[PDB]
């Protein structure tokens, strides 16, 4: 029993993770197979970040102009390449802790457990979700750029998230392993806006079944709803609306608790509403959305991973 | 900028975990150098819990019948020793991942890191406090006895927590890796209980203080308070006394922002008396007590770890 927000291993990772220093500017790398991926803005200054021409910044920039370290050895670079906002440095040796890896694009609303490092070395991993607006709200301190955000899907590790920018609200912003930021940003220290954040409806959701799993039933209410009619509601609030997909991604939750995705969309509804209220749902009280369903059913049911 | 509960890297921690399986009871284990580490119930059945006496559960037991597996290799149990609650293991092969470790019996109100796994598998990691009532509050199934919990200090790796129960309210209960229960439980399916927990004063403080560094600054009241009267409103609210030492492990905090600690207690008496009353601190509805304020600092300052 009992439900904690839950980041996955990441031994995997640290294994993988980098010091790359180009001029006087370190960050973090990841260090997979012969090639190790990187914010493309660690060939930058501090005056350079104002408005960097990239590609004439890179030019003036040669193979040996790349430090990249791991522990107490340090790789050679023998090539470089700009794909989108990241680097591919090419190097001497291939990463020996190399993972069977896969990079994939999320999407808003899933979830990834991101390692924290400085200096190329872990400092610690927490798992957060990618907002509906593409941003994160982190823990990045000063050369933390080019932490990486992960799931593990057994025996694979999915890379998603690399971080690039803290943006001047205090939020954070990156780019997927092919360097495609998420979202309208762009690797430039200037003013720029994230959108609207959202609620995550269908973490919400699927957060309120964990918690009839794990024992909290007193917001289960005595009333119903139909789809239409609840995401009236819900895009009162800043909820994302919820779809028939969302619906039959909850379908095992429901079948485990034995509670219609209706139903707890109406219980949903009444908390919006009227509040929680002095009240707390596993231990909290907001409503949480940094869960998935697959998060709730693989922590409530224990999957492993190799 | 931002802050998160953050685990340690789970790496060094995870090339420990093994399974170890008795009479077709299956926890994990700690694979330290040539021993296994793991609860001493693994020898009991179902019902043999509801009473075990453990030395007559043991002589019945060999080390033939302990199967201890990491992965897909077994170790071969040579020798077998229970020392208080833990099962020391002697296994053939010591562990080649066994990192520079030490055994530490932590104090209520300090934090760590639990590698929740199952069969010896790691399943996620999370942070959590000692409750000053000595049981945790973590997530843990049937199965996940033998999960550790950790600190580490730059490059050695403090084991400190060892998960052994279930308490029939919710609360998990374990042992320091010499098998001394933390708290009054007792490795056995009976009631058992646990003292009222209390808020854990001087981590709230840490945590108001990464509030003010982080750009939280409401909560800075224009009163003042003396350490006596703070702790008169502090234990109506349940919250542990503050000590002079709680003051002295402050200092940095205090210098790095500019207040002094009994300042910050002042604000933290209004919230108490007052509450937060719609309002967050660090996306938090509720006054967080699992940050100490070596937590802060090292969040805050970018502690990293060989």
């Amino acid at each position: 029993s009992g439900f904690r927000k839950m980041a996955f291993p990441s031994g995997k990772v640290e294994g993988c993770m980098v010091q790359v220093t180009c001029g006087t500017t370190t960050l973090n790398g990841l260090w997979l197979d012969d090639v190790v991926y990187c914010p493309r803005h660690v060939i930058c200054t501090s005056e350079d970040m104002l408005n960097p021409n990239y590609e004439d910044l890179l030019i003036r920039k040669s193979n040996h102009n790349f430090l990249v370290q791991a522990g107490n050895v340090q790789l050679r670079v023998i090539g470089h390449s700009m794909q989108n906002c990241v680097l591919k440095l090419k190097v001497d040796t291939a990463n020996p802790k190399t993972p069977k890896y896969k990079f994939v694009r999320i999407q808003p609303g899933q979830t990834f457990s991101v390692l924290a490092c400085y200096n190329g070395s872990p400092s610690g991993v927490y798992q957060c979700a990618m907002r509906p607006n593409f941003t994160i709200k982190g823990s990045f301190l000063n050369g933390s750029c080019g932490s990486v955000g992960f799931n593990i899907d057994y025996d694979c590790v999915s890379f998603c998230y690399m971080h690039h920018m803290e943006l001047p609200t205090g939020v954070h912003a990156g780019t997927d392993l092919e360097g495609n930021f998420y979202g309208p940003f762009v690797d430039r220290q200037t003013a720029q806006a994230a959108g609207t954040d959202t609620t995550i409806t269908v973490n919400v959701l699927a957060w309120l079944y964990a918690a009839v799993i794990n024992g909290d039933r007193w917001f289960l209410n005595r009333f119903t709803t139909t789809l239409n009619d609840f995401n009236l509601v819900a895009m009162k609030y800043n909820y994302e609306p919820l779809t028939q997909d969302h619906v039959d991604i909850l379908g095992p939750l429901s079948a485990q608790t034995g509670i219609a995705v209706l139903d707890m969309c109406a219980s949903l509804k009444e908390l919006l509403q009227n509040g929680m209220n002095g009240r707390t749902i596993l231990g909290s009280a907001l409503l949480e959305d940094e869960f998935t369903p697959f998060d709730v059913v693989r922590q409530c049911s224990g999957v492993t991973f190799q």
